[PDB]
C-alpha cells in the first residue's frame, strides 16, 4: 500500500568525509526500539539515506560486508515494526566527488551499485521502493538522465515489481522541476514502474538552510506554489509522483501554515510526502523531528493529521 505520509530516517550518511567511516562515531544506523515509536505514531513508511561510498567501497566490486549488514539489520528491524522502506542512494549522483557519467565514474559502474542493491533486498518484505539517486546537481544535471537509464536497468535486472523513485537535476526542485524534467521522458522501465520524486524547501532559497526566520512578506502558500510545477508537469504527461524531502523549523507558525497548506495540496493529488528528518541523531538540528527532551515538535501533529487523512490507493496525480 501506498502511505501519503513517511519520514526521512537519517544517519546512516552522516560525515560523508570518513569513509569507511565507524558506525556510531561517523554514522548511526536505527538502534533497537527505534521503529516501533515511529509505528506507534502512525507513521508506516520511511525514507532511508545510504553512502554509495559506504556500501560499495570500490566501483564494480561486491558491497562491504559491515555496512550492508547494518541495512540488513535496519530492514529487519523495519518489517518488525510494519514500516516499509525506501532505500535511498544519497550520493548526488556522484562518487567520490566525480559524477556519474565521467571517465571516473562510467554510468556501468553505477548500474553496477543498483544490481547489487536490488539483488541483496529484492527478497525483503520491508523494502518498499528504490529512491535510486538523491539529489543530482551543478555538474552532474546534464548528464543525470543517462545517469538514471543505468541505474533503472540495474536494479530490474533482479526486481522487475517495485517502484523506482526517480529524482531530477538541480537537487530535484520542484518549483524548477519543468526547466529540466523533460529529459526524464526518455527513461524506459520495463515494468513501467517508475515515480518521479521532487524536493521542497521553503526557505527564500529553498535550500532547507532555515539561515532567517520567514520575513514580513511570507506566503503562506509558497510550499504549494513551489509544488505546483512537479504536480502540474506530472498531470501534462501522465506520470506519477512524490515528494522525498520537505522540512521546517520549529519555531514558527508561518512555517507550520505553509506545511498543512502544503500537505492539503499533496493529498488533493494523491502525492505522498517523507518528512526531512527524522533520526537517531541528529541533536539540536533544527529540522529534526526526532524526540528530544524539551525540544518540541508541531511539525509531527500535521504529519498525523494528514496521514488519517489518507485516502489513496496509488501514488498519483490521477489521470483524467
Ligand atoms: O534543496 C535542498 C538542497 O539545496 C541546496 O541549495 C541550493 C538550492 O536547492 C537552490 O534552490 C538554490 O538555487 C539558487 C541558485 O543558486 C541561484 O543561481 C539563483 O537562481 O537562486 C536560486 C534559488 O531560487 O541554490 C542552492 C545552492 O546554492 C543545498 O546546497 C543542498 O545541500 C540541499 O540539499
Amino acid at each position: 500500500s501506498v502511505d501519503l505520509i513517511g519520514i526521512n530516517v537519517a544517519g546512516a550518511e552522516f560525515t560523508g568525509g570518513k569513509l569507511p567511516g565507524k558506525h556510531g562515531t561517523h554514522y548511526f544506523f536505527p538502534p533497537e526500539g527505534y521503529f516501533e515509536y515511529w509505528s506507534e505514531q502512525g507513521i508506516h513508511t520511511v525514507r532511508f539515506p545510504l553512502k554509495w561510498e559506504r556500501l560499495q567501497p570500490s566501483l564494480n566490486a561486491e558491497l562491504d560486508d559491515v555496512y550492508a549488514s547494518l541495512v540488513d539489520d535496519m530492514l529487519d528491524q523495519a518489517k518488525e515494526n510494519d514500516i516499509k522502506v525506501i532505500l535511498d542512494v544519497h550520493n548526488y549522483a556522484r562518487y567520490r566527488k566525480k559524477v556519474i557519467g565521467t571517465e571516473d565514474v562510467p554510468v556501468s559502474a553505477y548500474q553496477d551499485l543498483m544490481e547489487r542493491i536490488a539483488k541483496r533486498w529484492q527478497g525483503h518484505d520491508a523494502l518498499f521502493a528504490y529512491d535510486i539517486m538523491n539529489q543530482p546537481y551543478g555538474s552532474a544535471d546534464k548528464l543525470w538522465p543517462a545517469a538514471a537509464q543505468a541505474g533503472i536497468d540495474g536494479v530490474r535486472k533482479y526486481d522487475k515489481k517495485r517502484p523506482l523513485l526517480i529524482e531530477g537535476a538541480s537537487w530535484s526542485s520542484a518549483a524548477r522541476w519543468p526547466r529540466y524534467a523533460d529529459e526524464l521522458l526518455k527513461l524506459k522501465d520495463p515494468a513501467d514502474n517508475m515515480v518521479f520524486s521532487a524536493h521542497v524547501y521553503i526557505d527564500e532559497d529553498a535550500s532547507g538552510s532555515y539561515k532567517k526566520g520567514p520575513g514580513k512578506d511570507f506566503e503562506p502558500m509558497i510550499g504549494v506554489k513551489r509544488v505546483e510545477p512537479f504536480v502540474n508537469w506530472l498531470k501534462e504527461h501522465g506520470k506519477k509522483g512524490h515528494i522525498g524531502e520537505f522540512g521546517i523549523p520549529n519555531d514558527d507558525e508561518r512555517w507550520l501554515d505553509a506545511m498543512d497548506k502544503l500537505l492539503a495540496y499533496l493529498n488533493e493529488n494523491c502525492i505522498p510526502i517523507n518528512y526531512w528528518a527524522a533520526g537517531p541523531s541528529w541533536g539540536n538540528y533544527k529540522l529534526s523531528i526526532e524526540p528530544k527532551d524539551g525540544e518540541k515538535r508541531p511539525q509531527v501533529a500535521l504529519l498525523k493529521k494528514y496521514a488519517a487523512k489518507d485516502n489513496c490507493s496509488d501514488f498519483g496525480p490521477a489521470k483524467a
